[PDB]
C-alpha cells in the first residue's frame, strides 16, 4: 500500500560520508531481509547499488554499504565525490509477491567546486545553408553551479528574436552543459558583420563572435 | 551495461493503446523468464508494474499486459488512460549482481501533433581547430513527445565514449530540442572518414554524416 518512509534530503562533503535511510513495518520491510537500495541519476534508468540488504552487486565501490536496524534498514557512502549526486529509492519484500519502495532522497555532494563555462559558438554548415537554411548554437558547457544566462547580439545590438535556449543538464563529469540556437537564413546571415553569444554565469560573463568563413 | 533496450518514446492519446519494449537482445541467455516493468512518474519514486514477464501484482489495471516475445520484453497499456504518461523502465536479473535495466520509455498522451526531431550536425569551425581542438555539437530541435535517442559513430563504427547529451527543454514553442556533442583532439577529428550523429524518435531515424574536411 504505502512506501517506506525515506528522507527527502541529504548533504555530504567531497571525502566525507553520509547515510540515507528508508524506514517501514514489521510486515515487509521489519518482517525480512529483502531492503534493497536503488540509484537513478537526475531522470535516467534505475541502477542498484545494494541487495539482500547489507550486499553490492559486482560492480558498485566500497563506499556503498547499508545495513537494517530495525524496521529501517540504511544505506551510507563514504569517499563521497561529486558523481555521488543523486536521488537514492529503497525496496522491501512485501507479502504475496509485493514489492514496495521509499518516498525518495536527493543527495547533494557539497563542497562542489565551482566552474565557468566554455563557451563554443558554431558557425551554419557547410550544408545547412545549402538547404537554404542557417542556424548558429552556442555551446555552453563543463560550467557548475547549474544556473546560467544565454544571450544573443547582432553586429553589436540586441538579436533577441528566433532564440531559443535549453535548460542546464549535468554530464557525465559531475558539471553542467547547455546549448543555445539562433535561426537565421542565408541572407539574414550574410547581411552582417558578426554575430555573437553571451554567457553570464556567476558574476562571469564570456562572450565569444562569429564571422562568416567561406569554406566549411 | 545498458543490455536491455527500448524506445526513447512511446506516446498516443486517450482510448489508443501504446505497447513498449524491452528488446535487450545482447543475446543474453536468451532464457530469463524475469523480466519486470517498473513504471515512474515524474517526481515519485519508481514501483514494479508487471513482473516475471506477464505478472501482476496487487493493484496494477488489467489495462496493463506482460510478455517476452523471443528476446523482447513487451507492456501494454490499452485505453491509455491519462495518468498513465510516466516513463516506464524494464529489467532482467542475473547473477544476483546483475540486475541491468532498461533505458527508458515515457509515455505521453499527445497533447499536440507528433513532431520529429530536426537534427543538424556542426563540425568543429576553423577558429577552434586554430585552438588544438575539435567539438561536434549535434543539435536536435522541433519534436514531440520530448524524449529522443542519440547515437555517436566515427567511420560508421560507434562512438561509446566522449560523447554527451542534453536532456529535453521545451522551446518557446513548446516543442522540445536537446544537444548532444562529442569532445575529441583535432588528431581524431582528422583521422577518421566522416562522423555521424543520429537520433531516435518513434519509428524515425534521420541521421546526419560530416565529413573532415574543414578549412584548418
Ligand atoms: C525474486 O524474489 C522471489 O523469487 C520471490 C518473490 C518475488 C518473485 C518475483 C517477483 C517479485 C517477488 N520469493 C522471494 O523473494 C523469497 N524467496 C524471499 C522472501 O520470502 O522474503
Ligand atoms: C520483482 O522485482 C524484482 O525484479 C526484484 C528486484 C529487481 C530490481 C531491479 C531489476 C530487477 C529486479 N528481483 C528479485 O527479487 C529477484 N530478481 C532476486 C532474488 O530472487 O533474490
Amino acid at each position: 500500500q504505502s512506501a517506506l518512509t525515506q528522507p527527502p534530503s541529504a548533504s555530504g562533503s567531497l571525502g566525507q560520508s553520509v547515510t540515507i535511510s528508508c524506514t517501514g513495518t514489521s510486515s515487509d520491510v521489519g518482517g525480512y531481509n529483502y531492503v534493497s537500495w536503488y540509484q537513478q541519476h537526475a531522470g535516467k534508468a534505475p541502477k542498484v547499488i545494494i541487495y539482500e540488504v547489507n550486499k553490492r552487486p559486482s560492480g558498485v565501490p566500497d563506499r556503498f554499504s547499508g545495513s537494517k536496524s530495525g524496521n529501517t534498514a540504511s544505506l551510507t557512502v563514504s569517499g563521497l565525490q561529486a558523481e555521488d549526486e543523486a536521488d537514492y529509492y529503497c525496496s522491501s519484500y512485501e507479502g504475496s509477491d509485493n514489492f514496495v519502495f521509499g518516498t525518495g532522497t536527493k543527495v547533494t555532494v557539497l563542497g562542489q567546486p565551482k566552474a565557468n563555462p566554455t563557451v563554443t559558438l558554431f558557425p551554419p554548415s557547410s550544408e545547412e545553408l545549402q538547404a537554404n537554411k542557417a542556424t548558429l548554437v552556442c555551446l555552453i558547457s563543463d560550467f557548475y553551479p547549474g544556473a546560467v544566462t544565454v544571450a544573443w547580439k547582432a553586429d553589436g545590438s540586441p538579436v533577441k528574436a528566433g532564440v531559443e535556449t535549453t535548460k542546464p543538464s549535468k554530464q557525465s563529469n559531475n558539471k553542467y552543459a547547455a546549448s543555445s540556437y539562433l535561426s537565421l537564413t542565408p541572407e539574414q546571415w550574410k547581411s552582417h558583420r558578426s554575430y555573437s553569444c553571451q554567457v553570464t554565469h556567476e558574476g562571469s560573463t564570456v562572450e565569444k563572435t562569429v564571422a562568416p568563413t567561406e569554406c566549411s
